[PDB]
């Protein structure tokens, strides 16, 4: 794997341990070409939009890939594991512990000195399903 590769794969794997019965992802290199060739044609305009596509999705602007797995993580302190599910500021820390995940593949691009990097993870399976956030998203061990 290479440097953004391994770093950004850590970079989950180590958040994924902090909690109970979540195993660790592995590298897809299909995943990282889907992901890479969206932030290829990212529009640099400082607005993130979703793929559309058959994979879960963490987008990012402004951080380097470790950073942004980080940022996308640090969401867990809005999320009330009394009342599992989806809310808009805690569905990248979601799809960074989803349980059923197993792999995942991501791209980066510069979009200059105003916006940073742009920064695009997916990951297989696709996380943040309705209704299977408590089998997914388990508690801190
Ligand atoms: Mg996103």
């Amino acid at each position: 794997l290479s440097d953004f590769a391994s770093s950004v794969l850590a970079e989950h794997n180590k958040k994924r341990a902090l909690h109970k019965d979540t195993p660790a992802l592995s590298w897809s290199d299909t995943l990282a070409s889907y992901a890479q060739d969206y932030a290829d044609n990212y529009d640099c305009s400082g607005t993130l939009t979703h793929s559309g596509g058959p994979y879960g999705e963490n987008l990012a602007l402004g951080y380097d890939g470790p950073a942004a797995v980080d940022a996308w993580y640090n969401e867990i302190s809005n999320y009330d594991f009394s009342n599992p599910g989806f809310s808009s500021n805690t569905g990248h820390f979601t799809q960074v512990v989803w349980k059923s995940t197993t792999q995942v593949g991501c791209g980066i691009k510069t979009c200059g000195g105003a916006w940073g990097d742009y920064v695009i993870c997916s990951y297989d399976p696709a996380g943040n399903y309705e209704g299977e956030y408590a089998d997914n998203v388990e508690p801190l061990a």
